[PDB]
């Protein structure tokens, strides 16, 4: 049996791509070793059913570790922003525990996430074969490394302008790029990426041009199941069809207190229904103004800390999405069909949401100049896509996108499949 | 690896359900030999996606030819009614060479239909284990099982009585036993397509009064990703969100004049959108009253021999099905979501409209006492259900009866998988 070991980045939502890529692998009859943190394994371990674990292994990776900095932070998930450098010095310094893994397990290939360049020289060392794997979509890196080659000429196949608070150490910030890149283009014969060509075909071909290296979509990677889901679908079912939105910012991103005042009275003056999940920091409600759950009474629904996302996505009475744009939340956004309210915050998102309002399968709630979130243009995008309906065309392509989405099957795994068979035979031919 | 040779009776929905289950158990690793005459399996082979081709291998069953019976009528598919006992004839005179099929390919296991009692007998006197495989559903079996140990008390969990139509010779009894035989021969087991929320009282009962454990295999329903759809599909995106009913009488019934005129005469009445398949026996528009078409006009689409019944079914402007309630018609349009307006003609068909009836997620035009369709019942359904839709109860548990088989997945097969691994283990011993 061809095994693959696969180490994503430390990341709930990278975790999540990479279980549902190795969910994919497995049906065609290889062998996963699915490499995290514990604390990340935990977190995963209730997607995964359990007739897949005789073909996925979770394998332990450790990390550094201190009192200060105990097994139970090495994650992304719900960690305060202040110990993500930590987090990611950690995870470098776990080379030598991945070393021993790869000595001990000797997959036939690695397959990793484009936050551990030290993992591909690793597998070099070993004469292990290593795909990169990417569970962004293509938007966003086709826009980074589009002013490297073009810092005069503007990206050339969409009309997304990226709002100036996100366009604002110069060499730090180019050794972060240059790292990221450098697992992109380390990558052996093809990088994989949680991407479709109907959404993202024409940036795939200008990526590969950039990179000179052939971009293998592996799209869409949707997960889809009480965790608490019970009294949530009961207070649901009493709701009126597409009459509801559900409100996240996803895994690693807490709102400040003014940016939840903005959200906040944006729900309100909408009149929508809504599930909002407000989460806190592992150390550490009242991040909400005054007044707000009691003035929206019935309408409002807070959950603390987690929320069956998928569930809820899929609940008749889900009219809407006001999301944080996080690309899994996006892709689960598009194949349920409901339609994105966008307020991205950091990273990916900002050009997630952008290539969801080009789309037209949901719009983005736009910043003032400012930079600050603005309740009035949430309010009224929830007006116009959720309570009146009025934007009529965008529930429309959403719900095209959905089925476009629902038609695909294993089909879309036979391009990685066939890459990574060529991969190995001709590897083997060199070991 | 682990061989099956499935053997359906040659009927089209016959082909059609053990095709799909042969794909259930190919993504189990077995290797399946597909068992029928040559024009069933010319017939069946698009529904067979290409990855399968690997582990599902076409076996050519031959049956006697004449220039007045030649193999494109060794089929149930469009055949004339007074050929069928000449198909069953033939049929059980080919278990010479279904014993040297079985001789050569020396399979580890046959599933078999219901219409060939010579088949478990030729596996049993190869030492091969047998499991029948009904592609009905529960309902029915019971309820023909039901008033041989119970002559004089009524059916017990349902309210379902069958029309005189239908309830109007020791050869009927001879069928029957012929029937019931493939069932009780079977190997430990039946397998069943039918699913516990449905039908699970009837499957506890069926058990009983067989003294056999009856293994439900779930919703089996086959779904596509151009068999005339384009044309199909752009009709289609011109008409209203849920406005038109599809209209088909399955693989083997053509419907009489008369019976075509009082259906043709409520769609008309309905004036709801209509795609009708129309069929005439393979050897041979005019069985339509004079200018039903062109009154129909725009809003009325005739297909001659065949349609894309699940991509019509799938589509958003589709918002009934009049059918004659096969089986495999019934799976498809609950899996789908749309209600059934319920024609049943012969066989299985009233039963299973019952069960559709019984469950809320259809209705059946009554026939007159002498056993005539009623237009008005037809119009008045049409009516209720999809142009005016004042049966929203109807609607709703459409609805929720597909979200619960939309929830099913690879687990509706777990108890197949195991009882045939047990009865492998034991044979093995024994031989
Ligand atoms: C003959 C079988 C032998 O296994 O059992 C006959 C006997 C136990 O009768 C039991 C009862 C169920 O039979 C009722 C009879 C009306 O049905 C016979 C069937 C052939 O039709
Ligand atoms: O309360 C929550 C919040 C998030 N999620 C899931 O967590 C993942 C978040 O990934 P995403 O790419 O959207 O954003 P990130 O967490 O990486 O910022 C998605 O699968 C969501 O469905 C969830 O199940 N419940
Ligand atoms: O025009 C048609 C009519 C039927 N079918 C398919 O043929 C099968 C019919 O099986 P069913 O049990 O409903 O009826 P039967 O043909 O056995 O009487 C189903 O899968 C239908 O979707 C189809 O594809 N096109």
């Amino acid at each position: 049996t061809t095994t693959i070991l696969m180490l994503p980045w430390l990341g709930y939502g990278h975790l999540s791509a990479f279980l549902e890529l190795a969910k994919s692998l497995s049906r065609r009859n290889f062998h996963i070793y699915f490499c995290s943190t514990s604390v990340n394994l935990d977190a995963i371990k209730p997607k995964l059913p359990s007739s897949f674990s005789d073909s996925i292994q979770f394998v332990e990776l450790h990390l550094p570790s201190s009192p200060e900095f105990p097994p139970h932070l090495h994650t992304t998930n719900g960690l305060p922003p202040t110990l993500m450098p930590a987090l990611h010095q950690a995870f470098s310094m776990a080379a030598q525990h991945f070393e021993s893994i790869l000595q001990t397990l000797a997959p036939h290939l690695l397959i990793y996430d484009s936050l551990q360049p030290w993992a591909p020289r690793v597998a070099s060392s070993l004469k292990i074969p290593a795909i990169n794997f990417n569970t962004t979509g293509v938007f966003v890196i086709s826009q980074a490394l589009h002013p490297i080659h073009y810092p005069h000429s503007k990206f050339p196949f969409s009309e997304f302008v990226l709002h100036n608070h996100w366009k604002a150490s110069t060499e730090r910030t180019r050794k972060r790029g240059e790292a990221f890149l450098y697992c992109l283009h380390a990558s052996c014969s093809v990088i994989l990426i949680n991407s479709f060509r109907e959404l993202e075909g024409k940036y795939m071909d200008y990526l590969s041009v950039l990179l000179n290296k052939k971009v293998v979509p592996v799209g869409p990677l949707v997960y889809e199941p009480d965790e608490g889901y019970s009294s949530i679908k009961n207070w649901l079912d009493k709701k009126e069809p597409s009459s509801t939105v559900f409100v996240s910012f996803g895994s690693e991103y807490f709102p400040s207190k003014e940016e939840m005042e903005e959200i906040a009275h944006g729900l309100e003056a909408s009149e929508v229904n809504f599930i909002w999940v407000v989460r806190f920091p592992q150390g550490d409600e009242d991040a909400l103004p005054k007044g707000f759950l009691e003035r929206a009474g019935e309408r409002g629904m807070v959950v603390k800390g987690w929320a069956p996302q998928a569930k809820i996505l899929k609940h008749w009475s889900t009219g809407g999405f006001v999301s944080h744009c996080g690309w899994n939340s996006v892709m689960e956004s598009m194949m349920f069909g409901v339609p994105i309210i966008g307020v991205p915050m950091h990273v990916d998102q900002p050009f997630n949401a952008g290539l969801v309002e080009e789309a037209g399968v949901g719009v983005e709630a736009k910043r003032d100049p400012d930079g600050k979130i603005q309740r009035d243009e949430v309010a009224k995008l929830i007006k116009e896509v959720v309570v009146e309906k009025t934007r009529e065309d965008v529930r429309k392509k959403a719900r095209e996108m959905s089925e476009i989405l629902r038609s695909k099957g294993e089909e879309k795994f036979d391009e990685m499949v066939a890459e990574i068979s060529l991969l190995l035979k001709i590897e083997h031919h060199h070991h």
